[PDB]
Parts: structure tokens; C-alpha cells; sequence
């Protein structure tokens, strides 16, 4: 399953060994369980050293918006720069969090994919209940577009237009858009 | 389970519902879907073709169902020349109560222990925010359309109907009369 | 699954399903669970027989575990509305709305066969969701119960209080006990 | 899949399904599990056959595993109520409520074929819920067993005590054993 | 997909194929034997005796058997009625099917050259208390003793031999079934 | 996949990330509230008081709520213990989650700038007799009156306003929740 | 997912799961549905705590919907058997057998938190089969209700008659209502 | 789900699961449905404790609905084989093979707590297939029942005839009734 590594100076699972050097893996669908683990890792690493950079590695299709905002707010709240690196795919809220990294320190590997889209949801019941859920999800999208605007340097209007459908971007296209700063080269 | 009857006028065999239709009675006694709506519409148009002067009688024991199917029946009632009397037996709920109130003025009835339920329309939305936005706007406009027509038929204000249909509202025959959904409570002869 | 019978008169030979044959002699069979389809059949049959003859008695044979309350009331109100006396006969079992409709027959003309069972209960329902939604559903079924007890009081000669108490749990009765209660007038004596 | 028979008749040549053809000669088939649908069919048939002729015998052929007790009593009460003698013939198997209805035939006219099976047992039921609810259903099914045993005592000539002991578990009886018991009167001999 | 056949009269008359065969006193036992099948076969046997008490009846058997009690309903009706019941096996007569094949009128039990015959012991089951399992065992054992007793009388084989021969499934050719005493003749073109 | 963290001592000690946080008096309420979650949270609150009756406890909330009774187990333990319980909403505090957020020590209830807060009425159900439905309705209504009473005291809003505001699902931004009285401060970097 | 606590102790620094840590101070958690597994765990814990110290009080925290009656009586009988006083604290909810065990605590030492719920009701069960089998299960669960009511009478100071009426249907009680009833002794005040 | 306890001696600090801790003091928990896995655990525990000390008593605590007969007999024969007295204590419920094993404990040393239930019954099984296959299965379960009744006769002081009659249906007993029967010697009086 998950391999064990030995350091001379104990036994670590590979993910915990990376955390010792301030690397956090976001490598799954974002639910509350994932979000609370990332949050706790971010807070622990600040408590260890308030000044040294943190590195968030992202291979995620996204998931829950609220779970993603738990991570987003914790990134912005803490003193250290949180560097972000896209490996494989950062989609939806995973791409949102890729863009959330410290300005100048957001990366994607050359063949990594980035996807931007509008939030997904649903409601079943009375017209009033459907009205509430529609107004809530539209306000959630407004909140997402506004932050992405500030993050990428693109206008709210352009982001609305470009996320209307699923938008698949190359690592190059992600830089051009302003979702990342550099394509990390071999 | 559907019984057969014999008439003496030669002689002919009828299923009970076809026999009532002979005397211009239409039965709306199930969940309102497309099949039911198209049946009732065809029945209403046939009875007008036979006689455009004589009254038609729509007996209602229905939990409602599809709003558009209900509206297909509604629009046919209003288009045709004959007065369509409505009679609530057992229960008229949702689109069933809407169609009960759609009967010719002075000619909407309910039996003493019949129940009338009014409610807001039900639906669903899946997918993207804009897809949910369209679905929400559609069902809200559908409700506006329902509330407007009900207002005109009952005499009640649009907002009172908005308030009284927000949650499921169960009314007795007397309460439905007082509300303006019907005109008379049909008492034993 | 229903047998066919052949009938002979001035008009000749006619084939009937057995239930349609009984209907020709003003007998309606209430022999299933009560839903909207059954109710609408009964209602249509009651109205047809009044149109045929508004003086002659109608006969409702009941072998039913009840079912839908609103469906039963569609039958109930139709019985009361039409001019002819509607006799009721319990064969086998009249439970729930079945027993309500048995008590609904014309006074003096309600019967049960010596080994027929009669069951009386309170109405059954359900609610899932918000506290307000549950309140409304509770209030509806309580008012439905009030209506059932009020009518049953008139037909039996018992108080609403006694009916409330006796219907709190499922209450099974013999034919004799149903007669003593006022649900029926007579136990039908064999030949 | 049931066959159609053509018979030359007085009014004219006629096509019947075979079960309806048998009904013409006053034979009713009880050949399935006893539910409310089956019971109401049998009741209608017995009432139709009395209306045609109040004097001539009726013949009820039984190949049934039983089923519903109340549905069985709808058939029982109708048999006893009508004037004509109802003969009972067990073909294949009469079990549970099937065996009860076999025993219910007019005295001297209850038959089983040589290799036919008769099974007698106590009522089956259930209750799930509160202790009060389980008490009611237990008391109800126990009174139902008393009613069945008391009638069986009258019909077979055996004591309630003996029937109680003999029906505690499933009891399979041969045709000759059914005769000795008093469930039937005669084993039907090849003509 | 049961085909309709037409026959001329001094006009014309339509039959489904099976009802047409019954007119010439042929009963088809061509399915698994349950109570529904048994009561149908029993009624046909009784009807055909009523039409003619003298002329032979013909039972055509392509059945894998089924219910034992349903089988005995048919068996006892065959024995009761006065007409001779000829039995013809086409395809397969298994279990209670083969029992009823052997029950045909003496000298009048047939099987087609490639038709198969299977004899076996009765199948059943019980689940519950030891007392319940004992009763169900004693019942099925007595049923087997009843089957073996009659098969002995029909075949000429001893009760002990049939017990041995039916312990497991025994498949017989048409010639073997003749030799055994289950049939009298193999029917040749 | 809960990561292990290592800390130096005058040797070394391993912690799962959540147990490490508890050492500094942080309790994570980051799942649906059931009895298992409640008893875990209750035990942590009681343990931390036992360690130090003076120092603050910190409850971090990312919960969609769940059970009301399980929620009140946590609520009553917060009130009982002497230490001030600070509440911080990350991501979402919904239903009983938002109730427990509002239950934090006065002046010490927080939410992050993009964290969402949802208030609603309690959910339930009953299926059976009218008597059974009445009891279950009266019980859930009384539970709501209990929730609204406490929320009134915590927020400053009237019992009547909260009733109106929780009739349907009400989604609040971190700023709106502050203004409402559910939290005291929006936590800024 | 349950947290691990590190505590400095006399023998040395030690890692505990939080529930085992509480047990060290003589606290047992009853925080799930009561089945045989839960019951045997509680029994073992109560016996272990007597063995360590026969004099010092034990504390049973209850957040339980109830469950099995026999499993509940394994816990009840062990509480009464041991020498130490067993204090009971209702946190969140004590329902059915949960409320019974709350009432079972040493007199003067039964508590509920201000917003904690207490529910009392009659036993739940079932039977499916013969009339004899249903009789046995009905008589068994009725005797079980008598046993529970008789003990509750002793514990709360109310009559068997009152308990019978009050537990017929589900009865939800506030902490203060539980105190007036005598199920608990005290509502636990914020310190 | 099982709590951990820390123990102190000459050998220091040791952490135990609560059931392993009880086993150190020669207590075996029989607190589940009896299958082969449970039986093999009990058998291994019994043999280990004899190896440790062949004089000191062993204690078997029983909270069990029974299960497999052969599994129970593996435990039974192991109890009888080993030299130490094996005391039995019924907590909550000993039903079926659970009650058999309760009666299996050393004479004079079988206990039940005042509210513990004891149930006795006949063994349960099934058979599907040929008449010969059903006969064999019937004969096996009947002989299994003979063996159970014969042993229960010795341990209780009742006749095989009385045991056969009393075990025909599910028979529930109080602790006192179990003592009167000879299944246990003593009802365990509280402190
Ligand atoms: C090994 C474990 C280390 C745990 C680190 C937790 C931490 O840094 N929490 C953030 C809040 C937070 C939680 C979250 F989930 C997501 C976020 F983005 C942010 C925090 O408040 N940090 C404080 C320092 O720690 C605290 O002061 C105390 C004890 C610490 C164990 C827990 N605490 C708090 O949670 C409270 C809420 N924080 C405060 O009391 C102080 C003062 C009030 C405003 C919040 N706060 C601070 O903001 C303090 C002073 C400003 C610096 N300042 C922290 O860094
Ligand atoms: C025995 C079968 C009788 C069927 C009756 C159909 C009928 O009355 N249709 C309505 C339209 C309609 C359909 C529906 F589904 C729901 C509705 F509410 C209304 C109708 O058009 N009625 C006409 C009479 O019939 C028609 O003229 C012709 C032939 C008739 C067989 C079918 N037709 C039409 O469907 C068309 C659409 N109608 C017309 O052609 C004429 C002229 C154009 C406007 C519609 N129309 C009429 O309105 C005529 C005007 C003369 C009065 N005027 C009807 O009653
Ligand atoms: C061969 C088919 C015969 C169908 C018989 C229907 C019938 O008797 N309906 C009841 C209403 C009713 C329906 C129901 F479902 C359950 C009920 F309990 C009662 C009825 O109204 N009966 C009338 C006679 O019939 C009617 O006058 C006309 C035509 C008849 C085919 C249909 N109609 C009505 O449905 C309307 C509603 N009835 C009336 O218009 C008249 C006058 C307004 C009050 C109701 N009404 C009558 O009550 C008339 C005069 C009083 C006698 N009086 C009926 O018996
Ligand atoms: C071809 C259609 C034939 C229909 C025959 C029905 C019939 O005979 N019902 C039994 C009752 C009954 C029903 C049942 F389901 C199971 C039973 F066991 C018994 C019956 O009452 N028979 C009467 C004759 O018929 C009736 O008098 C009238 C009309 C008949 C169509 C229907 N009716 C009744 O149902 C009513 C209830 N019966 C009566 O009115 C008379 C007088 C009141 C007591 C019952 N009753 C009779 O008992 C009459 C006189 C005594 C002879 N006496 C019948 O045989
Ligand atoms: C077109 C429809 C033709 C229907 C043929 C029915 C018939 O033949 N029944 C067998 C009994 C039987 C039923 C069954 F399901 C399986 C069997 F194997 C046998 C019968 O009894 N046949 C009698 C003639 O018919 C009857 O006498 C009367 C009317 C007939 C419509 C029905 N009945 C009987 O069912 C009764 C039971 N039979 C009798 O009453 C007489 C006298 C009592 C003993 C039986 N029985 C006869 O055995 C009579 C006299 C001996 C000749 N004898 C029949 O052939
Ligand atoms: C490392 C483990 C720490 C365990 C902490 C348990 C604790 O604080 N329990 C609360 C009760 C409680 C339980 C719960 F689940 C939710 C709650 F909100 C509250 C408690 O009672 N605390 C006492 C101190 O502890 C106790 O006195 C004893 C031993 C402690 C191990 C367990 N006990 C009790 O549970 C009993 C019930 N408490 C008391 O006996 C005393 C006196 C009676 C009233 C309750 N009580 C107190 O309230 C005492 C005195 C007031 C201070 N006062 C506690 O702080
Ligand atoms: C750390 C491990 C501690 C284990 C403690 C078990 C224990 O106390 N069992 C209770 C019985 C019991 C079990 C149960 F599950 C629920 C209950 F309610 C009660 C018990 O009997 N306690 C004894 C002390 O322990 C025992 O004497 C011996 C060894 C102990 C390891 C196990 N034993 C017993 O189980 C036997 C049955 N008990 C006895 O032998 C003595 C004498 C016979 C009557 C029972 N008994 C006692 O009752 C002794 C003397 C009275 C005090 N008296 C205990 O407290
Ligand atoms: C620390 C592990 C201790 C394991 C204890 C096993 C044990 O006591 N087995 C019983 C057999 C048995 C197994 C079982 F599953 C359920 C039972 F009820 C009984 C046993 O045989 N016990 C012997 C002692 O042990 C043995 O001698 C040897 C080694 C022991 C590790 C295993 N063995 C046996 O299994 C064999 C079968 N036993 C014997 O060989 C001797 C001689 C042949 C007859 C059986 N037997 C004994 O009966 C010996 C001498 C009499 C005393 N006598 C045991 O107590």
C-alpha cells in the first residue's frame, strides 16, 4: 500500500515524511475529511515555523466548495507563503486552490491539466425551496468569480463567460490566464 | 374489476365510465399525467361536437400530478362553449383542486366530506448554477401563473394565495366554499 | 379469473361476468382494498343504479380491509346523497374504512354473517421533514379522526369519547359484538 | 391457457371456457390459495346458483392449500346461509382452511378421492411492535383458533380437546383417515 | 403465439389449436404440473366423460412433472371416469409426468421412439424445529410409499426394486420404459 | 489518510494531526453530528477542563450538523465546564453546527471570511397511528421552541424573528452571521 | 477516529484513547444502542472498577437510545450487585432501556444536564407463526413489561398503574420533568 | 470498541483489553452467538487456564442466545474434561445452547443474576431435497435432541419426558424458575 521510509538522525509513511519538510499533499476529492486534515497541517506548520514557506501539491478533481473554502481561508490567514504546485490535474475547486497560492509561487508541471467550471448542485421539492437553493448557488458563484478575478487579474465578466462551460487548460494556458505564475521546467 | 352495464332503449353493453360519458359526465379519478390529460381533452372536445349548448360534468377524485397536463385540461374547459360543472368527491388536491375551481361560476360543488388541498408546485434541478437558475425561474413563473388564475377564480388576492399555498393546506367542503374554490356544498336531496 | 354466466329473457341470451350479473340485480361488490380506482367504480355503480330506479334498494356486500380514507368518503357521501336505501352486508371481514362503510348503510338494513369479523381503528399516516411540515400533517390526520369519530357516533349511537377510546388500538369484534355496538343492526340467520 | 369448449345447447351452439362450462352444471372450483378475490368469486357463484334454483344441489370441488381465514369464513357463511345442499369433493389436496371448507359440506355429501390429501393445522399470523399490540394480535388469533375448533367439533363429531391436540402441529391425513375423523363422509370409489 | 385453425360447417368455426384437439378428446399435458394445470386437466377429463362415457380419451404428455398432490388429482380423475385414458409421451415424461404416463389404460400407454422417460423419488423440504422436520419427513416418506405401491401395480416390478431404481434420477429410453412396465408400446410411424 | 507529526523532547514523540491539536486544547468538530461524534467531543471537553480549569478551549467547526440530542450533549458540556470555549467556523457550520457556533463564549465566536453559516428548523418524521404522529409532532415542535429560546439569548434576536428566519433554510455569509448575533468577529489574516 | 491523549503519570508518560483515559477515573461511557456487545463491555468495566476499589464511586454517563432489554438487565443487575455507588448522568438523550438504566443509579446521585432528553415507553417485540407461538411471545413480552414497571415503581416512587399509563405511548420528558417524576434526583447546574 | 486497562505488579505496567484482563483472573466471557470461532476461543481459553493451574476454579460468564449445537458441545466436553471446577453465571440472557452450557457448570456453582432470563428449546434445523435426504436430516436432529435431553436430565434432576415436553416450544424462565428447574443452583444476591 503506502510505503515506509527510514531516516537516520525513525520510520515514516511517505506522506508524513514530506510533511516534515513542509509539503502538504492535496491528492484526492475534496470533502470535509480532506479539508480538515489540510487545515490542521497548515496550522501545525505555521506553529512550527511562522516564516518558512509551505508547499501545497495538488492532484485533485475538486469536490465540495465549502470544504475548499476551509482550505482557502486557512492559506490566506497564516503568515507563511503557501506555494502551490499542480501535478497531473487540478480541476474545479482544486484549480481554485492552485490559484490561491502566494503570488509568484504558483506552479504547474508541463503536462499538467487545469480545469475551470461553474459550481455544481441540486434541489428537489417546492418552488420556494428550489428558489432558495438557486439563489444560494448563484451567490456562491459570484463569490468564486470575485476571488478568481483578484487572483488572476482577469475581469469578473470574462471569468463568468469562460467558466459557463467546462474549460480545460494546458499548463501554458493556465499561466496566460493568471491561474499560475510559472510552468516548472525539467 | 371494471363492471359492465346493459341499457334498454336494441340493447348495448357499456363499461361503467363509458356509460356515464353518454350522459356527458367525465371522470377525473386518478393522478394527472399526459395520458389522463389527453383522454379528458378528447372527451371534452367530443361532447362539444355532440352538443355545444348542453352542460358537461367533470367529477374529480384526484391527487393532482403534472402541472402542464393539468393546464391542458384547464385550457380545454375554458375554450369550449358548454359550461363545465365540477364536483369534488373524496379528494381534490394540487392540480385537482385547481381544476375544481376552474368549473363554470355558480356550478362548482363538493360533497360534505370531500377534502380540498391546495399547495405550491413541486420540482427538481440538477447540475450547473445557471441550469438551476433556469429551472428555478421556470417553476416560480409557473407558480405565478397558477396563483393569478386561482386569484381570479376565488376572489382572493395573489398574496393571500401565496401565503395559503406556501405549505400544504387542507380544507373542508365548507372551508373551500368560504374560500371561493367552490360555490356550493352538495347536500343530500 | 372471473367466471362467466349466461342469462335468458325477452331480449335473449346474454353473457356476463359474475360481478356484472350481480350488478343487474342492484348488488355492488366491495371486495378489495379501498383505493381511488375501487371508490370511483363504486361511486359510478351507485349513481347508475339510482338513474335506473330511484326507489328500489341497493345492496353493498363488504369484504374489505379498508385502505384510503378519502376514497372511502367518496363512497360514503354517494351512499348518503342518493335516494335509494343502501343495505350493507359484511361477509368475512370489514376492517377499518370497510367497517365505517358497513355502519354507513341505511338504518335497520345493516347486516353481518355469523362468523364475519369487524375491526375498528384510528386512521394511519406519515410525515417526514421539517417541524412545521410534521405539525400540519399531524393536525390533518387528527381532524380526519375527529370527522370519522363524529360520523361513527351518529351511525352507532355511541359517544365520540367511547369511540375515541375503543379505536385507540385495533379493536376486533364478532358479528354479535358489532350488533351490540351499533355498527350493524342484524346478524344474518342461515337457511 | 385454459381450454375453450364448444357445446350444442338449446338456445344454440356456444363457446365456453371450461370452468364457466362446469358452473352451468352447478359446479364451483376452489383450486387456488384462498384470498379475498377467490372468496368473493365463490360467494357470487353460490348466490347465483341459489337464484337459478333454490332446490338443486351445488358441488364444490376443492384443491386448495388454504390461505386467509376471514376469506375462508366468507365462503363458509355463504354455504350455510343458502338453501341448497353444498357437496364437497377433495381432489388432490385440501389443507388448512381448505380442509375446513371440505368439512363444511352438507352432511352425507363430503367426499375425498382415494389418493387425495387432507391437512389440518392451527391458524398462522404475526405481530411486530409494542407489547400492547402483540397482546391484541395474540388474543385475536387465539379467539380465531377457538372459533375454528368449536365449528370443527360440531362438524366432525370430535371434542374441542382432541382437535386442539391434533392441530397443534401440521397433521397429514389420508382420505380413509379423513373419513374416520369425520372431516369427510365417504371415500369416492371408482364408479 | 397460439395459432388459430378454421373448420367448415353446413359456415365456419375458429379454434385455438389446443381447443381443436380437445374436440377430438385429446388433452395436452405439456407443462410443469401445478394446481392450475391439474384443475384444468381434471375439468377436461370430466367434460369428455359427460360428452361420451364410451369413447376413449387421449392424454398427450410432455411434462417434467411438478406437484405430487396436483399429479394425484389427475391420477384419481383418470381412475374415476369410465372412458379409457390413453397416454402418449412426446419429448419427455419426468417425475409425476412419468407416473401419469404409467397410469394410462392397460395396453394403451405409448411413447414415441426418441421420447425420454424419467423416474425419481419425491422432492421436498422443511425448516424449523426438530418436531416440524420429523413430521415433514414422515409425510414425504409415506407419499413415496404411496407412489411406489401404485407404480408396482402398474409396472409389475416389486416395491423393493422401484425403491432402488428411483433412489437417484433414472433416465429411460422409450424401449427401456416399455420393458420396465411404464408403457406397453413404442409408437412407430 | 491521517498524517503523523513528530516533535522533539529533552527524545521524540509521534502524533496523528488531530491528537496533536488537542494537546494545545483544540477540538475538531469536522463531521456530521451523531452520538459517536458527540461522546468524543464531550470527553475531550471534560479532559481539557481536568488538565486546566483556567485556560481557554477552542472548538473548530466544519459540520453540517446532524442529531439535535447529540448536539445538546455538546452544548450542555460547553455550558457546564469552567473554561471559555471559543468557536471558529471554517468552511460551513450548518443546522446544529451553527447552533454550537453561536454557543461559544461571549466575544469569542469566530468565522473565516469565506466560511458559510446555515440556520434552519429541526427535521424529523413519524409513521403510524394518528396518536403516534401527534406525539412526534408535539415533541419536535417543543424541541424547536427550545432551540429558538437559546438562539434568542445568544443572538439578541427575538424568538419571533428566529422562527421566521429558520422556517426555510437561511444561508448567511460570515459578515451576515456576525451582524445576526451568531458570531462576534470575522477572523481576518 | 477517536483522539489519543498523552498524560504524564506516576509510572510514566502514557498514551491513551480518550475513553480508556476516562475509565482510569472510574467513568464508564454508555453512548450507543444497547446490544449484547455493549452490555458485556459495561459489565466487565463495572467489575474491573470494583476490583480496583470496592469503596469509591463509579460514574456512568448515558447518551443512549436503548436497545435490548436483556442486555439492559445485564447492566442493571451488575450495578445493583457491586458494592460501590453507581452515579448516572444523562447527557443528550436517555431513551427506553437508556432511561431505565438512568433511573437505576444510586439514590441521590442520578443527574440530567439542563437540555438532556429522557424518553419512557413500553417494550418492543415480534412474533410470526402459529397461534401457540404468538401466545408465548405475547406472554413473554407482557411479563417483561411487568418486570420493568415493578422495578421502575420502586425507583421512581410512582405506582405501577401510573407507569403503565405513562409508558403506553412514547413519553418525552425534559430534565426537570424527569426530576419531578423521580427518574433522576437532580438537574446538573452549570458549576 | 473495547476499552483498555493498565495493570501494575512486580513485572510493571501492562496494557490489557478488558476481556484479556478478566482472563488473567480465570474469567471467560461467553457473550455472543455460539459459532465455531467463539467455541474454539472458549475451548483454547479453558485449556490454557488448566495448564496455568489445574486446581483453581474457572468462571464462565454467559450472555448468549445460543447458536450452533456442535460448537456448544465442543465447549461442553472441554468443561467436563478439564480438572478445575467451571462455575457458570448467567447475566442478562442464557438462551438455547447458552442455557445448556449454564446447566453444564460444576454442581453447586451455577448462578444467575435476579433479573437474568433463561430460555430452553428444542434444536433447530432444515432439509431440502429428496425424501431419503430429508429422512437422514430428520433422524440426525432427532438423535441430537435425544442427546441434549439426556444430558439436561443429568444436570437438572428432571426426567427426559419432562424436558421433552417443556422444550417442545420456546420456554422462558426467570432466575428463580431456573433454580427450581435445576438449571442453576443459586440466584446471586446483590451487595
Ligand atoms: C500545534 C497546534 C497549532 C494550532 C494553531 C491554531 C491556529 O493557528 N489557529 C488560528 C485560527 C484558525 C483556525 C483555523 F482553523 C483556520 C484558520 F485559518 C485560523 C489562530 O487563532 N491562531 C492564533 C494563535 O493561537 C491562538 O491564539 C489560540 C491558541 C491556539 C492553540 C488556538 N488559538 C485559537 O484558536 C484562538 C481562536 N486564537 C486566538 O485566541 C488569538 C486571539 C484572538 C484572535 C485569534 N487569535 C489570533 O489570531 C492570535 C493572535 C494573532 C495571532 N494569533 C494566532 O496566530
Ligand atoms: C368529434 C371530434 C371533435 C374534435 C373537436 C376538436 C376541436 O373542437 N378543436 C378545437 C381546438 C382545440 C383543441 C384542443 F385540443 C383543445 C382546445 F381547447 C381546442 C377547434 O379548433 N375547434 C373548432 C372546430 O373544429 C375545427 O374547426 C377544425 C376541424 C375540427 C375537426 C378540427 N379543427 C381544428 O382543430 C382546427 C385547429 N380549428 C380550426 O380550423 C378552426 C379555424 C381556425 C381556428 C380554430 N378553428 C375554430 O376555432 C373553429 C372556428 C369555428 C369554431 N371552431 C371550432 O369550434
Ligand atoms: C346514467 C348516469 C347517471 C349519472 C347520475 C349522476 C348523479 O346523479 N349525480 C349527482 C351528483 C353526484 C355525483 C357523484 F359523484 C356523487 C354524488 F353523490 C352525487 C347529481 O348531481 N344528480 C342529479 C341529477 O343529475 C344531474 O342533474 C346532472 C346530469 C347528471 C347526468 C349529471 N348531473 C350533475 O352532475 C349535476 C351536478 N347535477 C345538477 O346539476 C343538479 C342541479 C344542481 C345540484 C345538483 N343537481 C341535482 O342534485 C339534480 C336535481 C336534484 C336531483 N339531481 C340529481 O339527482
Ligand atoms: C343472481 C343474483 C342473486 C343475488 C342473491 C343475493 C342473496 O341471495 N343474498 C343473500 C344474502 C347473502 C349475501 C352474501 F353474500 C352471503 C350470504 F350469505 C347471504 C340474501 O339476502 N338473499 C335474499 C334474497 O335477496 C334479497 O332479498 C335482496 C335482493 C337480492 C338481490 C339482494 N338482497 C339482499 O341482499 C337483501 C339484503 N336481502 C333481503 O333484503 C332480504 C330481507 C332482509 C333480510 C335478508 N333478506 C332475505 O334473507 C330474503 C328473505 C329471506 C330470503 N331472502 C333471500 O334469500
Ligand atoms: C360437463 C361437466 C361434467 C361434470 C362432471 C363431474 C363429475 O363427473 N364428477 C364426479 C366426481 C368427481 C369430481 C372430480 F373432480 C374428480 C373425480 F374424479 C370425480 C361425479 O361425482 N360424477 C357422477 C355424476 O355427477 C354427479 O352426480 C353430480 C352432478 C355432477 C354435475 C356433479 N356431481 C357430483 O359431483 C356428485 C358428487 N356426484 C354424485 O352425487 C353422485 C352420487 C354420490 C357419489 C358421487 N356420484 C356419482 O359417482 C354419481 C353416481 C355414480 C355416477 N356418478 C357420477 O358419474
Ligand atoms: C480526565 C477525565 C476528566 C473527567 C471529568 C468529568 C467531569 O467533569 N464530569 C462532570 C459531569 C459532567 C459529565 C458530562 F458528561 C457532561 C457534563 F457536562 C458534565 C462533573 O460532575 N464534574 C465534577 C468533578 O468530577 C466529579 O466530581 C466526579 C468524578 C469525576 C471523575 C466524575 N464525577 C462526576 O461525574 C460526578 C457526577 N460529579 C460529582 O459528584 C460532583 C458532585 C455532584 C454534582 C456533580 N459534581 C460536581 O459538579 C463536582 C462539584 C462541583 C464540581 N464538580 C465537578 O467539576
Ligand atoms: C478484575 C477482575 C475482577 C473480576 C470480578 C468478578 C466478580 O466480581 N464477579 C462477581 C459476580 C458477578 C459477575 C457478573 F458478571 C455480574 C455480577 F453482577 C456479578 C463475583 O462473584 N464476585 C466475588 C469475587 O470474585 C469471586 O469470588 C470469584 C473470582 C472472581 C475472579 C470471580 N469470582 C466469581 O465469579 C465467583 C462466582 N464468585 C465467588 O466464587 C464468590 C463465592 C460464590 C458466590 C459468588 N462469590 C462472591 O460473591 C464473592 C464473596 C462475596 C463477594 N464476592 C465477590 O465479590
Ligand atoms: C499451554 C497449552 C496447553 C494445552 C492443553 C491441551 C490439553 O490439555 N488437551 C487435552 C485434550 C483436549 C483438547 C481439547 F481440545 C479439549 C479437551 F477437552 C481436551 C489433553 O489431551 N490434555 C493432556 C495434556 O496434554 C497432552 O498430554 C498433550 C500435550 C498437550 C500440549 C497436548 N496434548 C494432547 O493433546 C494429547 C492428545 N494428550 C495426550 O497425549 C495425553 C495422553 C493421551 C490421552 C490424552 N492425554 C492426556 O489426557 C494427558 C495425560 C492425562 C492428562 N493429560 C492431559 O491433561
Amino acid at each position: 500500500l503506502i510505503p515506509t521510509v527510514i531516516e537516520t538522525t525513525r520510520a515514516y509513511d511517505i506522506y508524513s515524511r514530506l510533511l516534515k519538510d513542509r509539503i502538504i499533499m492535496l491528492g484526492s476529492q475534496i470533502d470535509d475529511n480532506v479539508a480538515n486534515s489540510i487545515v490542521s497541517q497548515l496550522l501545525f506548520l505555521q506553529a512550527q515555523d511562522s516564516e518558512k514557506d509551505i508547499y501545497l501539491y495538488i492532484n485533485s478533481p475538486g469536490g465540495s466548495v465549502t470544504a475548499g473554502f476551509a482550505i482557502y481561508d486557512t492559506i490566506q490567514h497564516i503568515k507563511p507563503d503557501v506555494q502551490t504546485i499542480c501535478i497531473g490535474m487540478a480541476a474545479s475547486m482544486g484549480s481554485f486552490l492552485l490559484a490561491a497560492g502566494a503570488k509568484g509561487k504558483r506552479f504547474a508541471l508541463p503536462n499538467a491539466e487545469v480545469m475551470i467550471h461553474q459550481p455544481l448542485g441540486g434541489a428537489q421539492g417546492q418552488a420556494t425551496e428550489i428558489e432558495i437553493a438557486a439563489n444560494h448557488i448563484l451567490k456562491t458563484r459570484e463569490k468564486l468569480n470575485r476571488i478568481l478575478s483578484e487572483r488572476t487579474g482577469q475581469s469578473i465578466e470574462k471569468i463568468q463567460k469562460d467558466t459557463d462551460r467546462d474549460n480545460f487548460l494546458t499548463a501554458e494556458e493556465a499561466k496566460e490566464y493568471g491561474l499560475i505564475d510559472e510552468v516548472m521546467v525539467p
